[PDB]
Formats: C-alpha cells, structure tokens, sequence
C-alpha cells in the first residue's frame, strides 16, 4: 500500500478514420484525444472511502467497516447483483459508483484491511460525445488503485515530473479497466480503454487491434455540435441503405476501409519526418472520409455547417464518431496563421457550438505530480 | 424540295448521373432537358443563302450563284480546308456556319439548284454550360435542310400541331447532326446529338449507347451558377486522383456506376405508375452521386451553396457534367409547395445564380407549326 497523493490522467478517444464500417469489418483507425481526465487518490486515516465527481455534482461515502464484512467472491457476472445492495444510490452515473466500488473492492481484496481513501475525478473531457469519457475514467480508477495497492509500479517513484507505467503494468492497468468498462457499458470492445491506456493511435477491424508503431504530432480542431442524437438510429440507417443499396454501398464501404489504410500507410512516413505534402494527403482523406459519411447518411446540418465555416478559413473537416450531430476533428497543420484557426474558433463558437484547440495522437495513462498541472484543474481537483 | 417555312427545335441534354465516371468505364445516364433550340427556314425567291444567329449577333449572307460553281467533292476530311475559302468569315461561333455551309452544300448538293434559304436560330439554351447547345444546334440544322430537300419524311404534312420524324428519318437526321458535331467539335461521341434527336434518357457506357426504353415525367430546376471553369482541368485531376488513390477511388467509381445503374432501374419501374416512394430513391441517388462527385474531387463552393441553400427547402440537387462552376440539376417532385420551390429561386437567384425551371427527359428533334410557338421564342424568332 502507499501513502502519497497520487494523480493519474487518461485521454479520450477519436476516430479519425473508419466510424461506420468498422460494423461491416472494415478497418478504422482510434486515437487519443488529448481532452484528459484527472484522478486524485488521497490516503484517508479515518475509515471512510469517498468519491467525488464534481462535473456530475455527486460525492458518495462509504466506510471501511461496513464494506470490510462484505462476503465477497471473486450470462452476467451477478456479483454486481450483490454489489448492488452491498452500497445505495442510482442513476446516471450511477453505474460509475458501480464501477468504482467494484475495482475497489475486487482489487484492494488482497489488502490486509480495506484503505480509507479519498478519490477526486475531474475531466476536460465532454460527456456524452462519443469521446470515450467513461473507458478514461475507469483507466484513471484502475491505474490509481493498482498503484496504490502496489499491484503495479510507481511511475513516481524518482519523483519526476511526468510518469508512465511499463508494458506489463500497463496491460494489467488496461485488463481492469476493461472490467470496470464492463459494468457500465456491459458489452464494450476495448478500444476506448485501450486508447486511454497506451494513448497514441489504434488500428481495429474485426476484434483484433494493434498499435499503429510510430505516429506524427497532429493538432486539431474540436467541435462538439452538442446536437443530440441517436447512436443505435444511425446504425441502424447505415444498416438499412446498405441492404436497400448493396451495390453502391458495398464498394463504397470498401472505399473508407481503404482510407483508413492509406492513412496509417501515411501516418508511418510522416513519423520519420513530416513534409507538408504529407499534411495535404490527410487533408484529402478527410475530405473524402467526410463525404464518404454523407453518402452513408449519417451526416447532418450542424456538421455540414462546422465543415463549411472551416474551409471557409482553409482548414479540412470531417465528422467523427456517429455523425448526425455530435463532434467533428479539424485538422491543423504546421504553418497556421493564428487569425485563419482563430476566426475559426469563433466562427463555430457563432454557430452555438463547444470548440477545443486541442490535439489527437495523445500519450495515455500517466501519473503527475500535483506540482506541474494546469491552474484549472489544480483548483478544480484541489491542488 | 419544300416551299414551306419549317420550324425544328431539339432539347439540350444534361447529365443525371454517371458524370466523371463514363471515361474510366462505368456506364453514364443522359437525359433530354427542355430548353429547346428553335430553327426556322423560309425559302427565298432571290438568290442567297443566309443564317442568322439572334445570340450571337451574326448573320452572313452567301449568294447562290457563288457557291452554285463549287468544285464540290463528297485523318481528317481536308474538305474544311477547301471550305474555309469557299467561305470568309471565323470566330468563336465560326465554325457554326462552316459547320451549316457543310450541311447545307453536302445536302443540298443532289438539288438540281442550290436552293435560297433564311435560317434563324434561337435557343433558350444557355451557351457553354455543356448542355449541349451545338449539338441542339446541328440536328436542327440537319432536321431544316433534310426536310426541306425532301430527303426526309415531313412531320407536319397532315397540317398537325406538333410533329416527328419516323425512326429510320431520325437515323438520318442524327447521322448528319454528327457531321456538323464533327466539324465544330472534330471527336464528338454521338450522345450529345443523339440526346438532341431522340430525346429521353440514353446509357452510354464504352463508346456503347442505348435509348431507356420507359421514362418517367421529371421535374428540375436547371442552375447556371455562371462559374467558368475548365473541363479537361476537372478530369485530369479526377484521373490524377485515380492514379493518386488507386484502391480508394476505383471502389467509388464502382459506386458511381452502381448508381447510374440503380437508376436507370427505378426509373423503369416509375414509368409504370410513378408511386412516391420512387422520388424518394432519386434524391438519395441523387445526394449520393452529389457527394461522390466532391470525393472524386470536381466539386466547388458555388455548387455546395447551390445545394446547401436547396435542401434548406428541402429539395435534393446534384452538379450535372463537369463540376467545378457550371450547372447543377435539383429534382421537383410531385406534390410540391410553390413557396418552397418558389423561396428556392430567388434564394437561387440572390447567390447570383441563373436559375430555370425546366424538365428532364425531353422530347426530340421536333416540328411545329409557326402557331404554337410562345410569343417570347415567336417575337425573336420573327413570328
Ligand atoms: C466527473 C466526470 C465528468 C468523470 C466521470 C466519467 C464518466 C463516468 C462519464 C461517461 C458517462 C457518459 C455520459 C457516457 C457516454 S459518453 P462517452 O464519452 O463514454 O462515449
Ligand atoms: C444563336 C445560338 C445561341 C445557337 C447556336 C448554337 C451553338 C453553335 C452554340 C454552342 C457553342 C458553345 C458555346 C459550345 C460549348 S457549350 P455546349 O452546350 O456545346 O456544351
Ligand atoms: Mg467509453
Ligand atoms: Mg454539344
């Protein structure tokens, strides 16, 4: 067990390339987002376990001494039948608390004695966008109590500045995270947590992932339309104008599965160095991505509208995710010229819409410490 | 020989779907559009030949006698070079009236004497904006001096009100109509004259042409967004592109024949009873084609507003032809609402735009009696 503070952050997730037809077997490329999620684990000499999620406004309290005569065992794992009765509330993020109090339990087990802690959550992330938000925390929840319990190593443990775990803790990290993401999201695929884990970018097709090796510093552009919509209905649409159009949507489904592919080709050259004619291939595949989608018609009027204010400032756009509404990706290549991105900003601010100038491509999983982070999430964390 | 006025008008033509993809294979769907070209012959008593071109502001006069001692002889046929001299003038519509004279000592020549004409031409089709004008243009040259000389059947020789020629006549008119295409355009493929000829739709795939049989009654809006542009830059770009994104395109250009394919079925089936159901699968073939004419990269901002500011009252479009500037097709259903196609073109219109409220699947070379002409095409025709 340790008895430092300790804070780890997780980044969301993307997709650049890929959204639809990965449902069809295509390949699809994720990658971080670097809108980060922070954790702050702080050792409790009480006897309460408390968690706090000031975003959802909610912070539950729990003590060590009820939970500890719990008779843990360790379809449907109905352990969260049990789990259930075993705490009180409900909601929302309700199965968040679920999920905490699972990886609690199923990982501090091996403890002596429950620890009394104190967990303080806090994301840049935007819920509900398709960004990933709860695979980064449930990342955060099973990176800071490894560490706690000494499960994994200690990234901080010659007081650095900004740490990482090695491959084998970062798998085990990943392999909780998958546990947590299960009794939130039931049926998950592992993409989101993995991307939280190792960062970077994913490449994913039919169940199998793999990490695209090397990859270039790309800056984006994102927007969140925050027009609501339906993740199942659009699907299912795509789902539809596919068997009312096997022809035309077959070879088109076979033209993004080639962009994506094109793309991780590029991405690989431009690891090496990065030559501006690089920048406008990408450029053009999210162009075509972008009217690929529309062909599939899972495209929408605030996203036409965020894709037109953007190149009515010379940047390329495409939506990302489910499409309908939701998030796009800008891409913003070395040689800006700040009023271009800046009128931009406002330009899609004008449009009633969230953007962040933040980047894609990001590292993942890692421990700081509470001396070199951001102002804003110093007073939101507490620091 | 006829001592009758003749008044001919063919349609002009428009490309539905198939556009960029017809070089690389696919198969293409051309259609009638209904802005007509009008000719009108009146023989003369004295002895010259004269066409006059309203549009263009010109009107050369030849003389009979003249040309009477020809030394007429009936690569490429140097016969142009010969009358280049038989003739004087040039220009841009220069190769119009060298394109007639041919037409007319070619066909006239089995005439004991060179008969005295008075040609005038009038078309509601824009010029340049590839709907075909010339071709228009040369079957109703072709349609005038056949009939006139007799060589071919006369449409109104029951005093009718609206007339055509008989398939085998047709044949022929078409025949001569590539002549004249040829001297003006040198390597015409036929489709263009043979739209303005038969009218209706035509597949056209590798140098293979077919007439739909059944074709429903359609309802556009023609938009001339006065763009210049150029047409051998928009397809070596697109073949650039191919060369460029070789698995990504040809996947598309598959798409894009599947399309104009799907089409030409539905179409087939609409002849039948036009069920609204049926518009419904245009549209979306239509913002399909739409949105893979921008991944093949011939799109522009004229032509995204045009659409964008349509299905801002709900109407579908898609660009016809080049792309780039030009014009666009936006599909009237039936069971339309005047303020909405209505509030379309002036908002059309406000963006600078020429817009027509035309239809597709035009009729043909036809012949009608100088009394069921509208008094705009009557005043200029001089009726
Ligand atoms: C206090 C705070 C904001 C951190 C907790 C993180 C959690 C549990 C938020 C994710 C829950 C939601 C809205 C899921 C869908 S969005 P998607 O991003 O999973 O796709
Ligand atoms: C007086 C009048 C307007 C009638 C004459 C008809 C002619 C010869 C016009 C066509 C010439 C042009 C501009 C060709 C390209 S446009 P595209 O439509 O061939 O493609
Ligand atoms: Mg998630
Ligand atoms: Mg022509």
């Amino acid at each position: 067990m340790l008895s430092e503070v300790l804070l780890v952050s997780a980044p969301g997730k993307v997709i650049l390339h890929g959204e639809h037809a990965v449902v069809h077997g295509k390949v699809a490329l994720a990658v971080a987002l670097n809108l980060r999620t922070f954790l702050v684990l702080r050792p409790q000499s009480n006897g309460k376990v408390s968690l706090n999620l000031p975003n959802v406004g909610i912070k539950q309290v729990w003590d060590v001494a009820t939970l500890q005569l719990l008779d843990t065992g360790f379809q449907l794992e109905k352990l969260k039948k049990v789990a259930g009765l075993p705490r009180d509330c409900v909601g929302n993020e309700g199965l968040s608390l679920l999920a905490f109090l699972y990886l609690y339990l199923a990982i501090c087990r091996k403890q002596r004695t429950l620890p009394s802690l104190d967990i303080m959550v806090w994301s840049e992330l935007p819920p509900g966008a398709g960004l990933g938000s709860s695979a980064a925390y449930s990342v955060c929840v099973a990176a800071a109590l490894l560490t706690a319990c000494e499960e994994v190593t200690n990234p901080l443990k010659d007081r650095g500045s900004i740490g990482s775990w090695p491959e084998e803790d970062l798998k085990s990290i990943n392999k909780w995270a998958y546990e947590g993401e299960r009794v939130i999201h039931g049926n998950p695929s592992g993409v989101d947590n993995s991307v939280s884990t190792w960062g970077g970018a994913l490449r994913y097709q039919q169940g199998k992932m793999s990490s695209l090796k090397r990859l270039p510093a790309l800056q984006i552009l994102l927007t969140n339309t925050k027009v609501p919509r339906s993740t199942k209905a659009l699907v299912a649409g795509v789902r539809s104008r596919l068997i009312k159009f096997p022809e035309i949507m077959a070879p088109l489904l076979t033209s993004i599965d080639a962009i994506s592919l094109e793309c991780e080709r590029v991405l690989g050259e431009m690891a090496a160095a990065p030559v501006p004619e690089q920048y406008l291939v990408l450029e053009e595949l999210m162009d075509m991505n972008q009217h690929h989608l529309n062909a599939l018609g899972v495209g929408h009027a605030s996203l036409d509208q965020l894709c037109q204010v953007t190149a009515a400032h010379g940047l390329h756009s495409k939506l990302t995710g489910a499409g309908g509404g939701g998030c796009g990706i800008t891409l913003l290549k070395p040689g800006l010229e700040r009023a271009k991105v800046e009128a931009a900003k406002q330009a899609l601010t004008g449009c009633g819409f969230d953007c962040w100038e933040t980047s894609i491509g990001a590292p993942g999983v890692s421990m700081h410490s509470a001396t070199s982070i951001e102002d804003p999430v110093r007073q939101a964390l507490g620091l």
